[PDB]
């Protein structure tokens, strides 16, 4: 009557128990949730078929053990961008108006996860806008580099190799040492 599902994107996997009659909505949404996402910003596939909010295990001939695979989706297309320090970026949304430059004040809100899909952190739990001046070394190498170019409104995806971010010392009792930081970035204001 009931089964065990996996659903994965890559860094964060969520363990579920569903009978198999019950539509796949809470398990999407508790998945997307964690991620402080909608469930629409997200895509969730079983055996290379996308899922619907409204279609149970019983529909799909989903077995015990079973994984979903989550992607996120922008209809805009995804182009990931190396720079020469390693760093990654991603516009999942691009902004408009001028590009953020070195010297200026930013406010942003942001999320960040490890590589295992960890929230480390967030603007959004106090709901507290973070301003800095980009490139004045107040924050981690990989904001001040990643942040350069975003426009107002734009979310910016930065991957960040250890020597960008906390380095040999992690951080916050949480970032261990020689991480890889994931952050999604929304500039507000510049
Ligand atoms: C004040 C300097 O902070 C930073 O440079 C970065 C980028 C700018 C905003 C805050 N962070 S943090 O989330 O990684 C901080 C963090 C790390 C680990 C756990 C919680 C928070």
């Amino acid at each position: 009557t009931h089964i065990n599902l996996k659903v994965s994107d890559g860094s964060s996997e969520i363990f579920f128990k569903i009978k198999k009659t019950t539509p796949l909505r809470r398990l999407m949404e508790a998945f997307a949730k964690r991620q402080g996402k909608e469930m629409d910003s997200l895509r969730f596939l079983y055996d290379g078929i996308r899922i619907q909010a409204d279609q149970t295990p019983e529909d799909l001939d989903m077995e015990d053990n079973d994984i979903i695979e989550a992607h996120r989706e922008q209809i805009g297309g995804s182009t990931v961008v190396t720079t020469e320090s390693g760093l990654k970026y991603e516009d999942l949304t691009e902004g408009s108006g001028a590009e953020a430059r070195a010297g200026q004040t930013v406010s942003v809100h942001y999320t960040g996860w490890l590589t295992d899909g960890q929230k480390f952190g967030s603007s959004k739990d106090r709901n507290d806008p973070f301003a800095f001046v980009l490139g004045g070394g107040m924050v981690i190498k990989g904001w001040d580099e990643g942040v350069q170019g975003m426009k107002v409104g734009g979310v910016r995806r930065l991957t960040i190799p250890p020597q960008l971010g906390y380095g040999a010392r992690g951080a916050g009792g949480v970032i261990p040492p020689n991480a890889t930081l994931v952050f999604e970035v929304e500039l507000l204001d510049v």
